[PDB]
């Protein structure tokens, strides 16, 4: 139990109710430090713990693909904490008036959450803190190194971040305690229902084709804790060996696809690496996908964390403004609307076949995520325009949207965030450029495009 795991966000005096764990980004009954740090203050305290989590009024921004996926997995999550005698509570509204309204009637002695560095996170945060007082603690649940213990500033490049996560992994890296149960039963709607109308009122804005068939295929993946729990194992024996050779290859399901469960953290990434720092395979593919599931993705709450205009065009580097800038009147060969990008109608078939995988899988492979994001500053009136087309279309159709690691991946293509400068060409300037020919000499193209018609 590191102590370095976990944050105060304001003190108070503790009541002699119940310990409450505001779950929000990683629901997962095990593997959880959170729920961990949680389970042990309620010990201490001789009192029992639970676990709140908030329906917010944000999941019309989305689409019926995340909010089924989510619903479905918190009723397994439901079932796993009541074995353990954790009764969770799921409430409707702002996280602001409803956890601030569960605090004061249920006698609350103190109020636990996990750590996300996301814009909205923060907004909740503070309406909480100004409703409450009790002490408020956070506990980082997500990233195996505390994203404030990992750097104490923003890590413009990878290379300077790896040394960093690496001399703390001999102290962060270690095996999770088993759950303890509640003593005794320590004594607001079913989510069937709640998923019921919540889809009913998600149906007018689902994505469909011409046939008013629905566009969305939901077999590929497969919502909760067991079911992630088997995508791991299966990745560790079958694709890992292969990842590092075939990870670029769009045509290859080579990768762990664990992302969605990692999104919603229905799995623990701490539990993952150590899964596969133990499983015995190819040395420069277990290098590859570490270097995926610990550097780049941590290095994206790190970005988040210590940058507040993560989204905005503000948090480029100097050297990518100042290129961007000198080009920003430059003739774009193509400029397409956002429903000309949404619809996949852009002169690229390339193009066009990754925008189709987001919209029927969900899931848009990691190799075209950097080719559907680069075009889109090269189709685009200026850069900050390519910014919100990309952001609109990854959080409303993947899987993973609305994540630290997909605005870092945006900034990464658009605006050359944890990049270098490459050749000065037109329109994109500096940002490293991915061609259609480029990919052709990569993997079959033609084969992913008949994929997906
Ligand atoms: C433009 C763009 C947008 C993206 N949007 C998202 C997003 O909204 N949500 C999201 O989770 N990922 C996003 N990705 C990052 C990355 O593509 C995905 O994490 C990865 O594709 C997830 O599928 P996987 O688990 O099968 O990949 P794997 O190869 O099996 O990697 C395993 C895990 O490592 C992490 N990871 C891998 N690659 C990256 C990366 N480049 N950056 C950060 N973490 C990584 C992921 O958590 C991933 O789940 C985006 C990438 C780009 C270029």
């Amino acid at each position: 139990m590191n102590p370095k795991r976990i944050r105060a966000l304001k003190s108070g005096k503790q009541g002699d109710g119940p310990v409450v764990y505001w779950m929000s980004r990683d629901q997962r009954a095990e593997d959880n430090w959170a729920l961990l740090f949680s389970r042990a203050i309620a010990k201490e305290a001789n009192v029992p713990v639970v676990v709140v989590f908030c329906l917010t009024d944000e999941f019309l921004e989305a689409g019926i693909r995340q909010y089924e996926f989510m619903l479905k997995g918190l009723q397994e999550l439901e079932v796993s904490l009541s074995r353990k005698k954790i009764p969770s509570f799921f409430l409707r509204g702002d996280p602001g008036e409803k956890i601030s309204r569960f605090v004061k009637d249920y006698n609350a002695g103190t109020l636990v959450t996990d750590f996300s560095p996301l814009r909205i996170k923060n907004q909740w945060i503070e309406k909480v803190i100004s409703g409450i007082s009790i002490p408020f603690f956070e506990v980082d649940a997500h990233n195996v190194v505390p994203c404030w213990e990992a750097s104490q500033k923003h890590e413009y490049a990878a290379h300077t971040f790896r040394p960093k996560l690496y001399a703390l992994l001999p102290e962060f890296l270690e095996e999770f305690p088993e759950l303890e149960p509640n003593s005794v039963t320590p004594e607001v709607e079913t989510l069937s229902d709640v998923l019921e109308t919540g889809v009913k009122a998600l149906l007018p804005e689902r994505a469909l084709l011409k046939n008013k068939d629905p566009l969305f295929e939901p077999w590929h993946f497969e919502p909760g804790e067991k079911a992630a729990k088997k995508v791991m194992e299966s990745f560790i024996a079958d694709r890992l060996d292969s990842y590092g050779a075939l990870r670029n290859d769009p045509t290859k399901n080579m990768l762990s696809n664990l992302s969605p469960y990692l999104h919603f953290g229905q799995i623990s990434s701490q539990r993952v690496v150590l899964e596969v720092e133990k499983a015995e395979s190819n040395p420069g593919s277990k290098k590859a996908f570490l270097d995926e599931i610990l550097i780049w993705k941590e290095i994206s709450d790190n970005f988040c964390y210590y940058n507040p205009g993560y989204d905005g065009f503000e948090s480029f580097p100097s050297w990518a403004k100042e290129s961007l800038n000198a080009h920003r009147n430059d003739v774009r060969s193509h400029i397409y609307t956002l429903e000309e990008f949404e619809a996949g109608k852009t002169h690229d078939p390339l193009w066009n076949a990754s925008q189709m995988e987001l919209l029927s899988t969900g899931k848009m492979h990691g190799y075209t995520r950097m080719y559907w994001a680069k075009k889109i500053l090269e189709w685009s009136e200026s850069p900050e325009k390519a910014l919100e087309i990309a952001i609109c279309l990854n959080d409303r159709y993947e899987l993973d949207g609305r994540d630290p690691n997909g605005y870092a991946g945006i900034a990464w293509s658009i605006g050359g965030v944890h990049d270098r400068a490459w050749g000065e060409r037109e329109v994109t300037g500096k940002i490293r450029y991915m061609s259609y020919e480029g990919c052709k000499r990569k993997f079959d193209v033609k084969l992913y495009i008949e994929k997906y018609s």
